[PDB]
């Protein structure tokens, strides 16, 4: 007779292809990429003949087989593809094979293949749009927003984006390499811990706890291998297979390393580390470079060189070459983007007409034109146009686009920036004709998280009532609120100014819109980005 039916032994059923060491703070130790997951299964036979061959089946296919030599056994084998498998043990002899009931096993991988889709309800004022315009609709999500701001990946209105950018992935380096981090409490230290035993100029993760280990919706079980932002973004990729999720390298405080990359030894180490990072974290779809900025005038007053232009173009060509190689190794399309200053003085430090040939999209940072960093020369921080009172205003969106176009950049490469925050001042005074932007200020407005900056959610929720004036400047295409008694003045984008930008994009055949930062919106901004670019209301 055929063998008795085996009983699969109770035991761990969760395994990983990319292992995460749960007691490691250094990135080098934290993640271990294997070719295949080591799986184990054991069984007992409570009734009958044990057969002469035991096999482990996944979905009916043999993953292991050996002699059946007693009433219990164990099998250790490798599984090289992520997913959920119905595993059975079968005992066979010449008279037949008898299979156990199936037990699911979970084989983890960083494409999110082991994960349920994370497909969460729209919150706040967000309404559903179809991505059918062909235009970019992007936004940044910040790794540290999961603490105070309490804004997690399950809160992103992901159906309403084409591009989700993760700020920010750091470049390893201590003294003289990331000095701009020292201005943020404990930040520089944290990077040194992550980067322990790791070369400088290779990428790492800045907060491995937030990125990989914090409990979050859908990844809360102790043995879920990937938690935090990365585990949720993997599950988001399962829900939104066409969303481009890009790691963004740099930003205001993590850009110092780029200034060293005129040394091709360092640039090549960087590029190679980016390749390794995308082979490790397969849910990411390319890389965004946010170097602030070639030529200097970024956070560090001691960096910047006339060579930075050339280094930027070389870097993009070499990133593109590495992504094209990754793309054909994998069958995937990988994207290369960059967030750039919109100031013409910074634009013309780079030959974007040359670098565009390597880049899918240019994220024009058409915001921060004005703010509490300059208490004397006030103006709209994210306007499309100059205002009536100063038609020669240098920093406007249109001027940054036109600088790019005047170099020879193709319009379709250019994605226009919209602000999900305001900047502002207090104590504004000495202004004429009821236009507060003609005065000067005494300090920063009281921000939501930091001085001088206010989430749009808070502008809409608190500063559109009581004593606050609200004015839409139709020349500049820009809203502002002003509290006369405290001279508090805030310049921000609203649904109407966003709709202007979006019509301007369609009229000038630009690439789309993107925003900073997704946590600060209540829905009104991203709704308008979508509507204004022609995306159909509704759900695919
Ligand atoms: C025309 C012209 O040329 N004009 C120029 C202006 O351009 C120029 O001003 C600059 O303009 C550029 C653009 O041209 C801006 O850059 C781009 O866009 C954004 C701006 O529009 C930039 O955004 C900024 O991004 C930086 C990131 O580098 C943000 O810094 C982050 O700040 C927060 C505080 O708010 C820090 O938050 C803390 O994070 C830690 C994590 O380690 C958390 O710690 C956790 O705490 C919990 C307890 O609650 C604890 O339990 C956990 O254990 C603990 N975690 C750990 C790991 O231990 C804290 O909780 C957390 N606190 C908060 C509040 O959340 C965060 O760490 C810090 N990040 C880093 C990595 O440093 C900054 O806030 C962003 N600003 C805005 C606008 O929001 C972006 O960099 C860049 N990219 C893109 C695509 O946008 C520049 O911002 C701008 N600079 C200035 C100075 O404004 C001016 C020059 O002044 O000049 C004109 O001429």
């Amino acid at each position: 007779a055929a063998p008795g039916k085996p009983t699969i032994a109770w035991g761990n059923t969760k395994f990983a292809i990319v292992e995460v060491d749960q007691a490691a703070t250094a990135y080098n130790n934290l993640v271990k990429v294997k070719n295949a997951a080591d799986v184990s299964v054991s069984w007992n036979l409570w009734n009958g003949d044990t057969g002469t061959t035991a096999k482990v089946l996944l979905n009916g296919k043999e993953a292991w087989s050996g002699p059946s030599t007693g009433s219990s056994g164990t099998a250790n084998f490798k599984v090289n593809k992520g997913g959920r498998y119905q595993m059975q043990v079968a005992l066979c002899n010449a008279d037949g094979c008898t299979a156990s009931d199936a037990t699911e096993i979970v084989v983890a991988d960083t494409d999110g293949s082991h994960l349920a889709p994370l497909k969460e309800p729209l919150l706040e004022k967000n309404k559903p749009y179809k991505q059918n315009s062909g235009k970019v609709v992007g936004s940044y999500f910040v790794e540290w927003g999961v603490y105070g701001r309490n804004f997690t990946v399950d809160k992103i209105p992901a159906q309403n984006l084409t591009h989700l950018l993760y700020g920010f992935i750091p470049i390893c380096g201590g003294n003289g390499i990331n000095d701009s981090l020292k201005e943020i409490e404990g930040s520089f230290q944290a990077l040194q811990r992550s980067c322990q035993g790791r070369e400088d100029f290779k990428v790492s993760i800045h907060d491995p706890f937030a990125a990989l280990q914090k409990a979050q919706k859908g990844v809360t079980a102790w043995d879920d291998p990937y938690k935090g932002n990365f585990g949720q973004l993997m599950a988001l990729k399962q829900a939104h297979p066409d969303l481009k999720i890009l790691p963004s390298i740099g930003g205001w405080t993590l850009s110092d390393p780029f200034f060293f990359m005129g040394d091709k030894v360092k640039r090549d180490r960087f590029v190679g580390s980016v390749k390794e990072f995308l082979q490790t974290w397969k849910f990411f779809d390319g890389v965004d470079i946010d170097w602030e900025f070639p030529g200097g005038k970024g956070a560090n007053p001691n960096l910047g060189s006339p060579q930075d232009g050339e280094t930027y173009v070389l870097l993009m060509k070499e990133l593109r070459a590495m992504l094209d190689q990754l793309s054909v190794e994998t069958g995937r399309k990988y994207e290369l983007t960059s967030a750039i200053s919109a100031g013409k003085d910074k634009i013309d430090k780079v030959a974007y007409n040359v670098a565009q040939n390597s880049m899918d999209h240019i994220f024009l940072m058409s915001f921060d034109f004005y703010g509490a960093f300059d208490l004397k020369n006030l103006g709209h921080q994210t306007a499309l146009n100059a205002p009536a009172w100063k038609p020669d205003t240098a920093y406007t969106t249109v001027n940054g686009v036109n600088a790019l176009l005047a170099q020879g950049v193709k319009p379709g490469k250019i994605v226009v920036g919209t602000a999900m925050y305001g900047r502002g001042w207090t104590g504004v005074n000495g202004y004429q004709n009821n236009i507060p932007f003609t005065g000067t200020a005494t300090g920063p407005v009281k921000g939501t998280w930091e001085n001088g900056i206010v989430d749009y959610r808070q502008i809409a929720g608190q500063f559109m009532s009581g004593e606050w004036q609200y004015t839409y400047d139709a020349t500049a295409e820009a809203p502002y609120v002003f509290k006369p008694s405290t001279g508090d003045l805030i310049t921000f984008d609203d649904a109407r100014s966003v709709q202007a930008k979006g019509k301007y994009v369609l009229d000038k055949q630009l690439g789309g819109l993107f925003s900073w930062e997704i946590d600060a919106d209540n829905g009104d901004i991203l709704n308008s980005m979508n509507a204004s670019l022609g995306n159909s209301a509704g759900v695919q």
